[PDB]
């Protein structure tokens, strides 16, 4: 079902249509010639080709692009159709059954989610590891998942107004309104994925960083990350946001690519976790607390948010569904 | 106070474009011509003096013309540029408190309201019979109040929709919750004013007649309205929805101004009084109680409504406001 | 993993939004309230559980609700809160899996996909009439597919505009060119769901009957609609469009819902298939051909549509997948 | 019977959703949470209460909520449902006549009207400064009056489109004719509410400062705003426009809340003032004249609008009724 | 007016009007010996129509005429249909071409706006020079009907837009000085729309010419007289107009009626405003004269002067027929 | 011709367009000091309108022309506002009267659909015999702007409407023979109504027409050419028009614009289609010539040519300006 999605070119159009990313990608790889020029590449998850192609560009010997979904099929027509079959070898599969015919000097993909674990595609990256030559490289290299406590009363406001759909004695004779809880707890549990001003934005961000050459695919199944707030802004803090960086960290350049607020937005956008209760700080107290990622049977995880004001000892905790988000950008 | 609004021209203006009535009047007068050639009229509340205008138009030696508003002045402006100085005087004030010089043989007006007896206006016109010769007659001379229950899952939950404004935790940290109950109350207590298609009448209307010829002011303190429905239609009773009829019985014929539902429609729409308890009703059942309407010192009236479905001995028990309906019509 | 869409009460509440909808079944139960007072009923896929509770409303004595999704659990909330547990028992699973106490006197339920056979939820409804009495009733009890044949150019030229980011000759150093016949392959094999106005139909429509009460579960594998259709206006003819009707046969009144574009809009909306090449038609002209719609194992149907202008002969055919519908709404 | 409206809950949640004045109005209590922490307040005109909760976020000890209306009911269940009654004490009545056991180190209301003045509330608001201490702070402080001349043709022109309905010689066999300039009058005199795009200013903006800290309640009684305008654009003068920005001067952040055109829209709209006679002016040319507001019985003031181009002496003068605002944003 | 003509939407709207067409056609075939085997000429034939149908009532020649480029597009729907033996379209105005034969029948649709508009009227009656003796015509006569109403919308819209212009300063101008002027204008317009019956005042009075008797002559100067004995109270804002015409034919007479208790035509109907309107008991009498004077532009100039007989009120009205209001939405 | 323009209701309507007399009395008034003292011929005046501004503006003589039975109700309006000696109004055609003084300024508004229809712009060029050397005129220049669209709707319309004249038995007759040449009726229609921005598929090319040098001679034949540099793949359906004007004053320029991204005017915007649609890429370039010749009816016989210049694919249209389609 996830790879089905991914069979149609309808849904690859709309995925190449982020310039901010395909541009940035294509600066990581073709100013870092030295680390592609006649080596040896595994590009996993390829969709249509598209990093594939830009190894080749680089100058790549032979690069293996790997790709669950049959849009392997077109993949291996537009490389023909390109003229670089002596140079790209579509394998159709996962990256976690497939044989490669050789170990490989940089390993290439595009493995991140919203709020960068989403999709569970680390844990496949990481895997693919098993066909890296000793000190082979891997862009990209390392990813920093952000944070910061955000204030937005309309959001918030929002999840009660859905909800209070079922709170209604006498819908064509039946009362609905045992059911505003459970349709509360719901909404809550879903992140929301869009974008903001950074005006919402009550503290610094705290950082959580994964370095891709080291990390274990096991290290995934539960990340736990911590967060100490030196709180900016009073108000009431209705969750937390989250957004990533990651760089290509190559030997004659290191190219960042940024789904902050602060940058140009991307198909990522930014995310955002809310507290059903929200908690009141003052400027200057400390939001503390801890965000854990649990991997659950879904290409997903299950986020719990438990934050406090040390000041005053109010606590939130928060269960968040990554397999559930909502969209609410336009 | 009360009168104050009466006395702008944009809101007389928006009076005089309900064309049925104006229409209606009009065509009342000059059809019954006899019952006004050289006769003496008094106009009740006659505004900027359009049914003066009419009686003058039939032919009638004299009209009294009573306005308790600012409006009067204007009135005697158009008398003035109509050339009608000599056939209609303007007397300003309250005809309760005003002196007539002499009988009249008709009193004509517009007395009118939501629900027909809203403004208590009627009382004033009944009251102007003081100056009634025997015999005289009265334009309306009838006036006929017709409810029936209906069914409407759209207005009903609208209610609720509007109530659960104040059901959340959290408004820029506040709980407003505690105020749901008294939200939906006070917009229950509300008399809707729109209309709406025939469709939704579960029953046959009752109905309740006003003589004007032969009743007295003291009738209109304490309206007590029985109902026995025989259901026609299954479903959930969410109200009953009321309009009314007048009779202008001339000694040449007899011509009604309905604000039905089935008819035109005109400024006085249609009424619904919603149950917070709705009613489940099969075909074939009997739907009964009491409307009750209790005047009050705001120009209106306190109204109740008990009703009971009798096969079933669910009950409904309703207080309503008719000083401060709501307007829905769009 | 089909299922776990439904689960979600925000599903939930947009399903309940389709008032034409609600407002129908609820009169075909009450209207016909001899055919659930006292009786046993069957609500097959309750969700939240609404029909449900109209069965009560009738007088059903007991009606077993079955909802496979874990919606089973906020239906057993609304049954408590609503004080029903006396007459409404809900049971979690599917209808072909689970175990009820007893035989019913009716089914009810709301089968119906777009194009009336998606989701093949009429497969389990047929396949509950293994719990129904003999002369026993189905609510609905019959419902009709409808096909026309339409002309719209805007919605045919999409299809290849929609497939013009694959002309670029160097995305990046790319030349895409070589997928652009597939991504309008792709988008012509989407039937499309939407409405439209009545004005682009060009020829009374053509029906296809399903007896709920007579027909095997196994009658809906393989499903063949011949049609012959007189032209009543002339011009391009870019495929054809479908909606349904069911009846509510009660023994005091038949009722019907209708998706047709002259009726009020539902959450079914119309389907429109395109043929691969438009095919030209005068007035008084016919068209004839065949739809087959073949089940598959992703809870949908292989559809194939073969039509021609009888007297000129131009034909032109397509072969569309159902479980990739496109919401042009 | 003034206050009777604002004990309607449906009431109180339309003056809720105005966002900008919410969230500008805690911003203000929050970041200036010096002013609040362990002080004694006064909250004037509290409705449901929202301020007194703010100033309660900020740590106020006691805060006093004085409320005219039946709403007073209703804020003391929200004081109740969120455990502050040892922190918030509800006081119906007006402010004029109840008793306050202690003086105060702040008050906080929305005293202001359409045009800053309208309801006179700025009048209760200065009176209640007799329990102010002398180190005391008003939340907000100071209000500004913003006016500026506009041009705009199809506002002006609207008013003779209304007033013409009355300039006909038959309708239902009357001339109506003899209204149409009472008409026209009537519609000049009210001041028109709605928003407008800043292109139709045609100079910049004087203003007219009410420092709260300093005024009596005996200086709104008689309001002369002179002014002296440079125009920047040559056409048609169709009147003055109003706005007006309040500043809260906390000892550690100023905050404003502002209701210009270039400024996101709040419930108050802006105001503009036609003038029956439109005003001539030439790029360069100065505007001159005085805006004298004189307050009355109904709770607002009579406007007399006196302006003069002076290069040309071509002069209008103009009298419009506050308490009879157009209300025409759609 | 013949440029306006010579299009081909405008033909397609002209030959729309079902209940003309239709009553034309029965009028033509159920006379069928009134052509069979005869000569006919059809004036102002447009793209035909009225020419085939007198060929399916079997006229041996048919010479049709006509004044626009239509002529172009009548010539080639006669040979597509293998007429040419039969009908002969000749190009030109009637007034003008020639003829090798005269005439057993001439048909036509002459009839305009309150009947006499387009002066048409004046070119079938000179056609008659082709006319053999005991010749008949197809209309034989027609009658206009006119009778009081009262109608306040109508009459108060002539205001509302007129007030347009009673205003001080449109940009700074004054435009007060022409609101009088405006208002002269709108009341000069025939209004060309339908309504119910019930704002008519009085019963009809009529005026009926007679094809086969009247000279070409006779229509420069139309006078008709009225009184009428007005059936109900209320203000007069004018006169509503229509028309009948009769085919008379040696089997049956058929009618073609405008009068808005009749369906619909092309022609709707037409009222003519007083600005000063006047008030009538039931029983009163009025009476004056309307008064049509043919002008230069394809039309006429109309007088309409009335009165209430008991209250010597008069109403005294101008009116321009070549600038009619299309109210009809 | 000029009988429609008597009737105040036609008057009235065209007073409605609010963006083009609002831009014309900023023009005027913005640039006071082209106008103060100065002597002024307003060319079809109608009611009088720019008459009046170029007064507000300071003018010491305003004369206004007009042809139709307007002119009478000009005169009522310039009595009535008590500008009898500053605005002198003159019945007749700008071409066949002549006037007493020479003038400063000449200010019109001769633009119609597409820019050129009515040809009014050659009386506005005509009027410059009675311009002083160094004078001005108001609209200063326009520029008409074509763009390629595609639109299958509009295209299809035309021979759908045409539908009705297939028929083989209209009570007993056949029309088939006439569909042919109805089709080609409506194509010959330039269309006059508005649409969305998204239709172009290329940035529009100019042609501009400077009013202070232009002869009246120069309007007979118009030749346009155009080179579109494709932004979007797809089918051509034609050509829309729209147009811009500048009144340059002393003080400051003043643009009125009809495209489709501006508020809507009376002009609204014009297409004209090709009779066959043309198939283009994005990156390909169509070119061609947009040929106008000047005609007897106050119009223009409107001849476009285009190709695709990497295909050599053509198509082409003659339309007829004096029939435009009303569509909106
Ligand atoms: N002297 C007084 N003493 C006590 N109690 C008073 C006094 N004067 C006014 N009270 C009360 O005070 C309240 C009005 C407060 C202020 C209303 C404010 N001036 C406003 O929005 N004016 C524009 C809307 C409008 C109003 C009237 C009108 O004719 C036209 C337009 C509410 N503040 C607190 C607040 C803040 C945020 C959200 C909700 C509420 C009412 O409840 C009055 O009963």
């Amino acid at each position: 079902q996830y790879f089905q999605f991914y069979g149609y070119l309808s849904q690859q159009q709309n995925m190449m249509q982020d310039y901010v990313r395909t541009g940035t990608y294509q600066r990581a790889i073709l100013q870092n010639h030295t680390d592609f020029k006649d080596k040896i590449v595994l590009d996993v998850g390829c969709g249509s080709g598209i990093l594939s192609f830009f190894a080749a560009q680089a100058g790549a010997r032979k690069i293996y692009a790997v790709e669950a979904s049959t849009m392997a099929q077109h993949a291996e027509v537009l490389v023909k159709s390109n003229n670089l079959t002596d140079r790209i070898v579509v394998i159709p599969g996962k990256v976690e059954e497939v044989s490669l015919p050789e170990q490989v000097d940089i390993i290439i993909s595009e493995p991140m989610g919203y709020m960068l674990f989403n999709e569970r595609m680390l844990e496949s990256y990481l895997h693919a590891k098993k066909y890296l030559k000793p000190s082979g490289n891997m862009f990209p290299t390392i990813g920093d998942v952000h944070l910061a406590p955000f204030t937005d009363e309309q959001l918030y406001m929002e999840q009660f107004t859905k909800a209070n759909f079922w709170y209604q004695p006498s819908f064509h004779g039946v009362d609905l309104s045992a059911l505003r809880g459970a349709a509360v707890d719901e909404y809550f549990r879903q992140p929301v994925v869009d974008t903001f001003d950074i005006r919402i934005l009550m503290a610094k961000s705290v950082k959580y960083t994964v370095n891709f050459l080291e990390a274990k695919e096991g290290d995934l199944h539960r990340i736990e990350i911590p967060f100490k707030f030196h709180m900016l802004h009073s108000g009431l803090v209705h969750g937390l946001a989250f957004w990533f960086d990651v760089a290509f960290i190559g030997s004659i350049m290191t190219v960042w690519l940024s789904t902050a607020p602060t940058e140009p937005l991307t198909h990522w956008y930014q995310v955002r976790c809310l507290f059903q209760s929200p908690l009141f700080a003052k400027a200057g107290d400390t939001l503390s607390g801890t965000c854990l990622l649990i991997a659950n049977k879904r290409q997903s995880y299950d986020i719990s948010i438990v934050a406090q004001v040390d000041q005053t000892g109010s606590k939130s905790s928060n269960l968040l569904d990554l397999k559930n988000p909502f969209f609410r950008y336009t």
